[PDB]
């Protein structure tokens, strides 16, 4: 395929979709995402917006599918 | 070789072959691949579609060999 | 999005608020961001500073959110 | 040196040399290489072809040394 | 800001600061830093200098901070 | 710097210096170099010659400095 990470990045991010963020280190962050670039993922939780590297991502699990 | 991975993974795609997705910290991930690009994997379990990083992916084992 | 690191980065260096930077082994760091460039950030602690490599750092837990 | 790679995953593919190929999570992983492009290696055992992306390779070990 | 990462190691060379080089695998290497290009850092210990990766440095840490 | 890395495993080669290569998964590999490319370095030991994957090599530790 072609650029689909954007369009599920964009989609979480418009629609607010609560996730799951598994990092590579085995922590899970809980949030939604609040914005993304080429390098990182803006995530708000309760308290705070934290900047994740891509590079530590393993998989990203939304509470529900996006459609695309 | 040259350009196996997308045909492999593109198999998996069409066949709706399920596989074992291993991650770098020992995660094992199971379900379809819908569809992937450059930079991740879509793939489908009970619940939901997630989207995994192929930095983050070590091997990817289907239940059965793909053409 | 496109080019939210860098605000991101600019805001904790100019501002000085704290952070916990999460590093891919586990370790946490805790101090202001002093400055970064492409591959690494400047952190400093009540001691020293240090070079952190961004290829290293999973996440960046301000202690309050800063905007962009 | 300038393109020893390739020539060596030639010769494990072409002469179906057993081979261990370590990843950087501990696994180890038994099999003959199948074939390889830029980014993966397609390994097979007795029962499955699977497909090892080489960002997760440490190390290959064959059971005896091919000439390039 | 912009080329920050040399102007750092070149004061750690020039300025003979002992450092701890922090690994992503938790190993803590301690010496001068010797040299570095695009890709390495050459550290010398008691004993030799090795070439330490910079796909593998988590954090440097000096024993003092540079200029 | 500039090119540092090839001058370092160019005498390691041609000098058959003892080396230990530390992996990001904690193994040590022991043996000498007997080539390298962009990606990897092809490391001997007493039974076999292995493919090394740089991005999987966090230090290389000769048993004597090698001059450059």
């Amino acid at each position: 395929g072609q650029m689909l990470q954007d369009p599920f990045l964009n989609a979480l991010a418009k629609e607010h979709v609560p996730v799951s963020i598994y990092l590579v280190n085995g922590i899970k962050l809980q949030g939604q995402v609040e914005s993304f670039d080429q390098y990182v993922v803006l995530l708000r939780n309760t308290s705070v917006t934290q900047m994740v590297y891509k590079h530590a991502i393993s998989t990203i699990v939304p509470a529900r599918s996006v459609n695309l």
